[PDB]
């Protein structure tokens, strides 16, 4: 990262004016910014330095080098990375379609094609991570973002902060990721591998099908439970018109156990992710509204 050059002098943003902003997070803000010398429209990552203890900063510097290794088509790429006497300036490539989960309920069709294209995109990704050894850890609609509002804007994953390096095979990480998704040998807190990602791509492969996660609880206990003893189903009438393909890609990657649960490649050949004309065709509704109340309900 560049620790002698400032932001503000390669990038040019009003971090004050309001309609720069384009996210609002807990530990950082996604502003607008362009490129002062190519133009390049990107979104910096500004994470002030103030209250920061030094294992966050040195999450973060993780984050920058972990998102320095990676260039895939999607991944959301970092441009560049800066740290001056106050803050974190993490520029990246423009992404303008907004998350995944709030479009897909916008689109007046939406099939397991489609679902099948997404996961497509968010598999390979993930083999690119998995490939240099890269535990994103923290998969969910949040980290799903569009390029553009355009139709066919390609899927892209964001957000390693909580990303970790596999050095030497199953290795304790710690207890991270949000709950929804939490593989269950996290929960077990043992050590853990690129497996738990793939379990995080279930629970979003079942959603992208159905609208509500396989793993529901407000009582974190009885979910960790539920996550553990891998109790989920599919319920009719909404998993009937699902093809079983589907259905056994979902058994597949949501395997309690990560040895038999398959790696990121052997996702990518199977049939309902590599046959164009495997996933279903018909157009899930019930899908979108359910949808709906599941985007509504994450945020509140």
């Amino acid at each position: 990262m560049e620790t002698e050059t400032s932001f503000f002098d390669l990038y040019d943003v009003d971090l004050k004016d309001k309609r720069s902003v384009i996210g609002k997070g807990a530990f950082s803000t996604v502003h607008r910014c362009v490129n002062k010398r190519t133009g390049e429209v990107c979104a910096v990552k500004v994470i002030a330095l103030k209250s920061l203890r030094s294992s966050e900063i040195n999450k973060i510097k993780r984050e920058i080098g972990i998102c320095s290794s990676l260039q895939h088509e999607h991944i959301v790429s970092m441009r560049r990375a800066f740290r001056d006497e106050s803050h974190f300036y993490l520029v990246f490539e423009y992404v303008s379609g907004g998350e995944l989960f709030d479009e897909i309920v916008t689109r007046k069709f939406y099939n397991e094609k489609d679902a099948s294209a997404c996961m497509h995109q968010i598999l390979s990704a993930l083999q690119h991570c998995h490939s240099k050894n890269i535990i994103h850890r923290d998969l969910k609609p949040e980290n799903l973002l569009l390029a553009s509002k355009d139709p066919n804007a390609p899927v892209k994953i964001t957000d390693f902060g909580l990303a970790v390096i596999m050095e030497q095979g199953p290795t304790y990480f710690g207890f991270a990721g949000t709950p929804g998704y939490l593989s269950p040998e996290v929960i077990r807190r043992v050590p853990y591998d690129t497996a738990v990602d793939v379990w995080a791509c279930g629970v979003i492969l079942y959603i992208l099908l159905v609208g509500y996660p396989p793993f529901w609880e407000e009582d974190h206990q009885k979910l960790y439970a539920q996550i553990k003893n891998c109790q989920y189903d599919f319920p009719s009438p909404e998993w009937d018109s699902v093809t079983t393909a589907a259905k056994e890609l979902i058994k597949a990657m949501l395997e309690p156990n990560p040895k038999r649960r398959p790696t990121v490649q052997e996702l990518l050949q199977h049939p309902w992710i590599a046959r164009r004309d495997v996933p279903g065709s018909v157009h899930r509704q019930a899908t979108l509204e359910e949808l709906k109340k599941f985007n509504a309900r994450r945020k509140l």
